[PDB]
């Protein structure tokens, strides 16, 4: 019984190899196949790309833990976003729901059950102890929640406590969700972001990397405030230049959006990878080039 899945890739970004050290399809499939044995939950299949392998879990939770002490064991690979697996049940098609439980201090619980309220869950239980926290319970369409463990982290300080595990089987909820609604903003060439750039840039959406940060083409380096991707350039700017002929500002760059692996799985879609690596975390669309997602999507 396994309840999502994803593709478990050999890293093919230009950055491969740079920082870790287990990096062959050979690997891979061996270090997965050596996961079975005390896996029971798991499944792995291989698939008619060498380099690719379709892996399933219990559910998102235990496919990111494999992913997280792969890249503690010193791996590289990427992986595609965590799909649910519909069932067909009776004559309908359902998908599964997890029971989350909560415990948090009760200065968070509006947030918190707010959150889960706009990941369409559904309250079940409220006990508070007298103390000033409170246990909540909730039934979550497992396609929902995944993202939630560390927005639940970031917005009780850590003071929070989440348990969720698979419950059942029930008629597809309707929409897009768990799905990202906004654009990309897609690196056009290979080399070191500069502030000078990025300055022009976060007037566009928000950005996942700094001054100094090492970026390739077709590395996904922030989310566009528009719906449509933008293939952008980061490795010199335009902005200030175009300031001088009118005006001028101080160069002042908001802080990164940093993504925990869980984050970047509920980001990205289907035309998109999370490459990960012991020492870092990056997003990038499956076909490197702006000319090949052209083609792409033209017939
Ligand atoms: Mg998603
Ligand atoms: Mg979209």
């Amino acid at each position: 019984g396994s309840t999502v899945s994803m593709f478990f890739c050999v890293n093919t970004s230009p950055f491969c190899g740079k920082e870790g050290k287990f990096v062959t399809s050979r690997q891979i499939l061996d270090r997965l196949n050596k996961e079975l044995v005390h896996n029971v939950a798991l499944r792995v299949e291989e698939t008619e790309d060498a380099d690719a392998f379709r892996v399933s879990g219990r559910g998102e939770l235990h496919l990111s833990v494999l992913i997280e002490n792969m890249r503690r064991e010193g791996f590289e690979l990427a992986v595609s976003r965590p799909k649910v697996i519909f069932r067909e049940i009776d004559g309908r098609k359902q998908e599964p729901y997890e029971n989350v439980t909560l415990d948090v201090e009760e200065q968070h619980q509006g947030s918190v059950m707010q959150a889960l309220g706009e990941r369409k869950g559904d309250l079940k239980n409220m006990n508070p102890d007298g103390k000033g926290r409170v246990r909540l319970d909730y039934v979550i369409p497992s396609r929902g929640l995944i993202g939630f463990r560390s927005e639940f982290m970031t917005m009780t300080s850590g003071t929070g406590l989440l348990y969720s595990t698979f419950s059942h089987y029930d008629d597809v909820r309707p929409g897009e969700v768990g799905q990202r609604q906004n654009g990309v903003l897609i690196s056009n060439g290979q080399g070191k972001a500069v502030a000078f750039a990025l300055f022009g840039l976060q007037d566009r959406g928000k950005l996942f990397l700094g001054h100094g940060a090492e970026v390739y083409e077709g590395q996904i380096i922030g989310i566009h405030s528009r719906s449509n991707d933008l293939t952008v350039n980061c490795l010199t700017g335009k902005k200030l230049t175009n300031m001088r002929a009118s005006t001028d500002e101080a160069v002042v760059l908001v802080p990164p959006i940093r993504m925990t692996l869980e984050q970047a799985l509920e980001f990205i879609d289907d035309d998109e990878l999370v490459e990960v690596t012991p020492t870092s975390i990056r997003i990038r669309k499956r076909h490197l080039t702006e000319n090949d997602r052209r083609r792409a999507n033209r017939a």
